[PDB]
């Protein structure tokens, strides 16, 4: 449960990522990456990525970057009215992926560590308090699909 004024800072930072859409979902990924390197194992199409460099030169990562923080995106700006836009990505992550909830807090973290890492000094405490409230009820949404379909 986000305020208004929450979700103003929520889509006022995703303006950032925005801007830069394949750079910023390219580093998450790499942070999820090399921060968790077994979820790359779940990655069929990125688990022969054996070292950073070559998860940044990778054109697919970014493109696959690019579709996650899309999805995101997508999810974000209905400001927790996001049902059917959450729905079929729980159900693709738990029944297809089968990615643990665990990693969808790591990447949550990531996300905050990349806008960090991008704009240092621009990321304000209230801009990270509401990113971190939106990704906390996005995962939490995901959790009580996770949880009606018995997925650990
Ligand atoms: C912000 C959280 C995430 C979003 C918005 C997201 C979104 C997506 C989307 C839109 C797709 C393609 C459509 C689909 O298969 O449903 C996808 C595919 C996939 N996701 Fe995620 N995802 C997220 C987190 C994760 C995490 C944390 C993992 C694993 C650690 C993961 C693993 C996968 C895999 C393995 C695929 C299939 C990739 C392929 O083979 O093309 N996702 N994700």
């Amino acid at each position: 449960g986000l305020s208004d004024g929450e979700w103003q800072q929520v889509l006022n930072v995703w303006g950032k990522v925005e801007a830069d859409i394949a750079g910023h979902g390219q580093e998450v990924l790499i942070r999820l990456f090399t921060g968790h390197p077994e979820t790359l194992e779940k990655f069929d199409k990125f688990k022969h990525l054996k070292t950073e460099a070559e998860m940044k030169a990778s054109e697919d990562l970014k493109k696959h970057g690019t579709v996650v923080l899309t999805a995101l995106g997508g999810i974000l700006k209905k400001k927790g009215h996001h049902e059917a836009e959450l729905k079929p990505l729980a159900q693709s992550h738990a029944t297809k992926h089968k990615i643990p909830i665990k990693y969808l807090e790591f990447i949550s973290d990531a996300i905050i560590h990349v806008l960090h890492s991008k704009h240092p000094g621009d990321f304000g405490a209230d801009a990270q308090g509401a990113m971190t409230k939106a990704l906390e009820l996005f995962r939490n949404d995901i959790a009580a699909k996770y949880k009606e379909l018995g997925f650990q």
